[PDB]
RNA sequence: CUGCGUGAGCGGGGGUGGAGGGGCGAUAUGUGCAGAUCUUGGUAGCAGUAACAAGGAAAUGAUUUGCGCUGGACGAGG
């Protein structure tokens, strides 16, 4: 396993259609957001609250209500949590990309 | 809580209460309740059950983006 915190930024690749399956048709689109901040706190181990960009979450409602796009490159940072002083939150990002081949998770 | 009476009922003791209450003889009665699909008021079980609501999101939200289709005027009525 790999459990990545302290100061760095990781860049990883999510399935969207994995998972979001076992999700009704109808209710893939308006569930996708809060799908995808459960797997990244299954991915590191953590407990802290997940904080979306506008460009990721203008990108996954890009198909319409009905369809979710396939795959997103993400790019997840630790920092200090902008409505308390002691806790820490995981900030993510998006990442344009053409291809998803030979994409590996990175550590910078 | 306790004594007496076959019984209907009648006494005493300790708390509570804060102003009146009885015995005996004759007399006047709107004079004794378990029931009437009784009258009025209060309360259980059923049961935290049936039914209804939880509208797409972005730490913030006068900014960004996703969905629905009545929209604007005169009379009656308020």
């Amino acid at each position: 396993w790999s459990k990545i915190e302290e100061n760095q930024t990781v860049e990883m690749t999510v399935n969207l259609r994995r998972i979001c399956s076992r999700l009704p048709w109808t209710k893939k689109a308006s569930k996708v957001v809060r799908m995808l901040k459960r797997e990244i706190q299954k991915h590191f181990r953590e407990e802290i609250g997940v904080v979306v960009t506008n460009d990721l979450n203008n990108f996954l409602y890009s198909r319409g209500i009905k369809k979710i796009p396939n795959k997103v490159r993400v790019r997840v940072t630790k920092e200090t949590s902008l409505k308390n002083a002691e806790e820490n939150v995981l900030k993510t990002d998006l990442v344009v990309v053409g291809s998803f081949k030979n994409l590996k998770e990175v550590i910078v």
